[PDB]
C-alpha cells in the first residue's frame, strides 16, 4: 500500500543500528557500524549540526526503512564544493528487509520523500550519488522521476549524480 515518512528519533536507534548490520544493506551503506557508533553518529540532534534529517518509512503501521535529507550547500567533510544554490537537497535511503527489495517499495519511498522535500517552498531540486556499482539504486531513483546528470567525484568515490528540478516534479503531477 501506501509508503509514509516520519521524523526518526532516538527510539529508533537501536533498530536502525540492527538494520545497518543487515548483509544487503552492508552491501551499500557505510561498515558494521557498532551500537555506538549508530548511537553518536545518527542521534537527530547530531545529524542535525550536519544539515542531515533522518526519516523513518512506513507501511502498514511497520517501520520499512530509513531516509534521509541534507541541505547540500555547506555540507562539510569536502562534500558538494560547488553547490551554491541552498535550494538544493539530497537523499539517501535504505529497506530493512530483504524480501521486501526489488518489489517498487523503494520507488514509493523516494516519490514520497521527494513530494516531502518540494513541500518545503525553498526546495528547488533534489540530487542524489548513488555508486556507480549500484545499478538497482540508480534504476529506482530514475522511476522515482530523478535523471543522471554524470560522474563525480566524492569523499566516498565516484558516484552518478541524480536529479529532479522542481519544474520536473511540476510537470510530471498530471498528464495535463
Ligand atoms: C544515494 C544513495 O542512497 S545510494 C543507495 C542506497 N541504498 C542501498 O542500496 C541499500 C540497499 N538497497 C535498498 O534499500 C533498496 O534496494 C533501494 C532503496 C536502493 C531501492 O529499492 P527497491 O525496491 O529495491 O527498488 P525498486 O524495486 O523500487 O526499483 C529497482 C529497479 O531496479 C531493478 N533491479 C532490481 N534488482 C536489481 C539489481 N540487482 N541490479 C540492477 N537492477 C535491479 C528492478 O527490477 C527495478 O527496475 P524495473 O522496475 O525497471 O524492473
Ligand atoms: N557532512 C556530511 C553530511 O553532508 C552527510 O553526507 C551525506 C552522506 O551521509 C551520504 O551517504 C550515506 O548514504 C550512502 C547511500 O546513499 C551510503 O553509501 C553511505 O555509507 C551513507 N553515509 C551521501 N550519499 C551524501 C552525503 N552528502 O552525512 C555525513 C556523515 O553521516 C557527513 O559527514
Ligand atoms: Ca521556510
Ligand atoms: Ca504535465
Amino acid at each position: 500500500d501506501s509508503v509514509t515518512l516520519r521524523l526518526m528519533t532516538e527510539h529508533d536507534l537501536a533498530m536502525l543500528y540492527e538494520w545497518l548490520n543487515r548483509s544487503h544493506i552492508v552491501e551499500w551503506w557505510g561498515a558494521r557500524p557498532t551500537l555506538a557508533d549508530v548511537q553518536e553518529q545518527y542521534l537527530p540532534s547530531v545529524l542535525a549540526q550536519e544539515s542531515v534529517t533522518p526519516y523513518i518509512a512506513m507501511l502498514n503501521g511497520e517501520p520499512i526503512g530509513y531516509a534521509q535529507s541534507y541541505v547540500a550547500l555547506g555540507s562539510g567533510d569536502g562534500w558538494w564544493e560547488e553547490e551554491t544554490d541552498p535550494g538544493v537537497r539530497g537523499i539517501d535511503q535504505l529497506l530493512a528487509n530483504a524480501s521486501q527489495l526489488g518489489k517498487g517499495l523503494g520507488t514509493k519511498l523516494v516519490r514520497a520523500l521527494v513530494e516531502l522535500l518540494f513541500n518545503d517552498p525553498e526546495v528547488t531540486k533534489i540530487q542524489t550519488d548513488p555508486s556507480p556499482s549500484n545499478l538497482r539504486a540508480i534504476r529506482c531513483y530514475e522511476k522515482a522521476g530523478f535523471e543522471r546528470q554524470g560522474t563525480v567525484t566524492t569523499p566516498d568515490g565516484p558516484a552518478v549524480y541524480m536529479v529532479q528540478t522542481r519544474q520536473a516534479f511540476e510537470r510530471t503531477r498530471s498528464d495535463a
